[PDB]
């Protein structure tokens, strides 16, 4: 079976104490049996990745941690940027690359997310390549067709054990400030095509081993019907990820 | 009279623990005297704040620190970018915004470097505002024209007030990775220039009081000549930075 995988984008949220605050109500909110089946990441800001890492590290938790982004490059004359041998230093498990946000607000195409998921692989991290269609091309009736050719594009360059190496997240963005709600069945119907993809990309075997994620609104009420599909094995959650006592709630659904 | 700033932009190098070292050799290669001549700050990657903040306030060090970046939002769904109220929580006293690789790598234009610059001061942090001209400007003798300009859209929407409140700092992009060198009379020619401007902009009382600072190549070679300046207040320095005794030695040729 796949382990699902219940990552939480805090995005531009949380300073270093309220980072330690909310892992400690995820940690005494998550009974401890519920790790055996499901994997539960914090993806904060890089400036609270020391106190999250020094944190789980120090009193043993089974939480793990990750990063929203990263540079193509390892190392040099690029102020501002993170790299992931920085975020490999810290012990981050997680890398998100290609949210739509950095898509839209910085310019990432195909071709540098998949320059960002190569780079995150050198540096021992597991990338999260976000993929996911706007409201005209799902309105075209385009969306899987769309996705998978973002997929190819975003995976650009990865062998067959490298595509093995990746998590994959699914963002509906045509049901972000749309109006529009996806179902758990647009959820498998996305996530079922991209792992006919990745079987291709890769082999059937390895598409059988990678976690697709569902990554648009989760909540208590609709995320066991969503991780229930077929081919949907957790989520990338956004705004319920600030409330300790939720993310736990959505981890132990995944759970069981 | 202006006391002197040597800022160490690390640009993307050195891990947490590297942060440390680099950190201790520098408190210990530089004499106390030396910090009632001359300011000096680090400006280290977003995930080594957290460390240089506790080995800074826990060594009770006269250096100062700062980051490389920041959004021009405080919150929200901005995926992968650091808000200066974390940086304000961190304990920095500087903000680089505006470097020529971020203009450059990122696209950022003056519109979105004052944006930053606002947002900076808003969160109680001194920006340092980056400006310089490239090749093609330099070449057609139209450099100091440009650089006025690049400053006016680099600070606009700030009061008189506020531009008492930041720091300049001028990058000979034309010097950098072209084989061109740049003097410390060049230096000397846009930083008068930008003084001149700030005088307009705010007051001649306020452009007085505006540090000013080179960031070109700044080495110990170089280092007394451009400080030595009318209107040159110290050095915004790249790789000299990455040694802890290098970077002791241009603080103490700055202060005397």
């Amino acid at each position: 079976s796949r382990k699902p995988l219940i990552a939480g984008n805090w995005k531009m949220n949380l300073n270093h104490y309220e980072a330690i605050a909310l892992v400690q109500k995820i940690a005494f909110s998550l009974p401890d049996k519920y790790y055996d089946r499901v994997d539960v990441a914090v993806i904060p800001p890089f400036t609270d990745l020391r106190s999250v890492q020094t944190l789980v590290d120090g009193d043993k938790l089974r939480l793990t941690y990750g990063a929203q982004d990263l540079s193509p490059h390892d190392s040099g004359a690029y102020t501002g940027d993170v790299s992931g041998a920085f975020l490999a230093k810290l012990g981050c498990s997680y890398v998100v690359v290609g949210h739509s946000e950095r898509r839209t607000y910085h310019n990432e195409d195909d071709a540098l997310v998949a320059a960002k998921a190569a780079t995150a692989l050198k540096h021992g991290l597991t990338p999260i390549v976000c993929i996911g269609e706007h409201l005209d091309v799902r309105e075209a009736g385009n969306h899987v067709a769309h996705n998978i050719e973002q997929l190819r594009g975003s995976l650009a360059g990865l062998l067959a054990e490298q595509i093995g190496s990746v998590v994959i997240a699914y963002e509906p963005v045509w049901a972000i400030g749309t109006g529009r709600v996806a179902s758990a069945a647009d959820a498998q119907e996305v996530c079922a095509a991209i792992r006919k993809e990745l079987a291709s990309l890769a082999s059937p075997r390895i598409a059988d081993t990678v976690r697709v994620l569902y990554g648009g609104s989760v909540n208590a009420k609709n995320v066991g019907d969503i991780v229930a599909q077929d081919d949907v094995d957790g989520g990338l959650v956004g705004g319920a990820s600030l409330d300790g006592e939720h993310f736990a709630t959505l981890a132990a659904i995944a759970a069981g």
